[PDB]
């Protein structure tokens, strides 16, 4: 028999098909292939440490859920094996740029499970109720946005501690911030537009400026003071868990306006494909097991996954639908995620990441410019890459 050992960082949030049950289908068909998965017990970005340590150990599982903003990070710190030969066999079974972004100079280091294209939920209810249609326009935002406001209620939020993706999506929907020596650019007119657009919400007190994994963010949607906020793909089932039935048939979901220059694009938050590890001395069973795991698309859903996987299409959960107005949001995920912009990662954007959401909270309490977010982004960027002895040009 052939031990398999996958570490994910997938919710598993009571209602979801839990990875151990999906899992458990594949171990009952695979006698010779016995899968152990396991949900990584800590904070997502966390994650690659612990990886890290478990490769210089010896503990580390075959699998590992990585983001494709971590592809860099984890190739460079040689953390991954050469899949090259098992990927191509499943590569038709996925969606051709989520899988470019598992590999590194023509070699592939595993699959693709989703993206995390960005878009805007709300309460198409209270938009109504309140005479507001979706901004069409930055200016119209800032407008809406001041007149939601003057009633208690926000159709936008500035997440210090998603800054890193909420930042860069929002910015990177527009243009790249890097081009490989680096070019290193985080002041693009995106980055401008977005600096622009909230630093006008945040002087008018018309964006709630709670990190997204506080209380204070549940406590907003509940309360019905939160009606509408950029976000990504897959924080749909966990939106709904976090609103606590406020809003319940109310929601809805639609494509990031054109409100950062970005026309009909958007921007990149988050999604992860599975790697194979150094040390793995299964890659073809392990590389087996994971195309049938991120082919089921149903149970992948269920978690909030937009799906890589190409070979049956994404349906939007009952439950989901019930909450967003009876609406079919996983076609405007697949929508978002075909109008997505292409946005190359550095290695170390973790460490640009945890700067950004520094700055962003002094942006949030007045004590810094949303612009100086996007500045920090530039420094800890170039001063990165530098420590990790790469040729940079800013
Ligand atoms: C891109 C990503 O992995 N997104 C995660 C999301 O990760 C952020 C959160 O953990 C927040 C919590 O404060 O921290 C961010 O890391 C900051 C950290 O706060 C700083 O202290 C540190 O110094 O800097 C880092 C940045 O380097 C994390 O980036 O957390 C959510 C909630 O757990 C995850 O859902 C999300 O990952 C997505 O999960 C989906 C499943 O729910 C999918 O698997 C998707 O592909 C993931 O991208």
């Amino acid at each position: 028999v052939v031990n398999i050992t996958y570490m994910h960082r997938l919710p598993d949030s009571k209602g979801m098909t839990l990875v151990n049950d999906i899992v458990a289908k594949w171990n009952k068909e695979h006698p010779n292939i016995q899968v152990k998965a396991t949900k990584f017990d800590g904070n997502a970005s966390e994650m690659i440490k612990k990886l890290e340590t478990d490769v210089k150990a010896g503990n580390a599982p075959d699998l590992a859920q990585v983001g494709y903003a971590e592809v860099p990070e984890v190739f460079t710190k040689g953390l991954l094996q050469d899949v090259t030969d098992e990927a191509a066999k499943y590569k038709d079974d996925f969606a051709s740029a989520p899988f470019a972004l598992m590999q590194v100079d023509g070699k592939t280091y595993g699959l693709p499970q989703d993206t995390g294209p960005l878009a805007y939920f709300y309460n198409a209810a209270e938009f109504e109720k309140l005479g507001i249609t979706v901004p069409k326009t930055a200016d119209e935002l800032i407008e809406t946005a001041k007149k939601t406001a003057a009633q208690g209620k926000y159709i936008m939020t500035f997440q210090p501690d998603e800054a890193m993706m909420m930042m860069s999506g929002q910015a990177g929907a527009s243009g790249p911030w890097y081009k490989v020596s680096w070019v290193v650019n985080t002041q693009t007119k995106g980055s401008k537009a977005v600096a622009d657009v909230y630093q006008q919400l945040i002087d008018n007190k018309a964006a709630l400026t709670n990190p997204r994994w506080d209380a204070s963010f549940d406590n907003s949607i509940q309360s019905g003071q939160l009606i509408g906020t950029v976000a990504a793909a897959w924080e749909a089932p966990l939106f709904i868990d976090s609103a606590g039935g406020t809003g319940a048939g109310e929601w809805k979901v639609t494509q990031l306006g054109d409100w950062f220059g970005n026309g009909t694009k958007t921007g990149s938050d988050g999604g992860s494909g599975v790697a194979v590890l150094k040390g793995s001395k299964h890659p073809a069973e392990a590389m087996e097991f994971l195309d049938w795991f991120n082919t089921q698309v149903d149970d992948l859903v269920s978690q909030g996954l937009v799906v890589a996987a190409t070979t049956a299409d994404a349906k939007t959960p009952q439950k989901w639908s019930d909450y967003f107005s009876g609406q079919d949001v996983m076609a405007e995920f697949k929508t978002a995620n075909d109008n997505m912009g292409d946005f190359t990662y550095m290695p170390g954007f973790s460490a640009v990441g945890a700067a950004m959401k520094q700055t962003a909270a002094k942006a949030a309490d007045g004590s810094a410019k949303v612009s100086d977010v996007f500045d920090t982004a530039q420094k800890t960027s170039v001063d990165t890459l530098k420590n990790l002895g790469l040729s940079v040009k800013e």
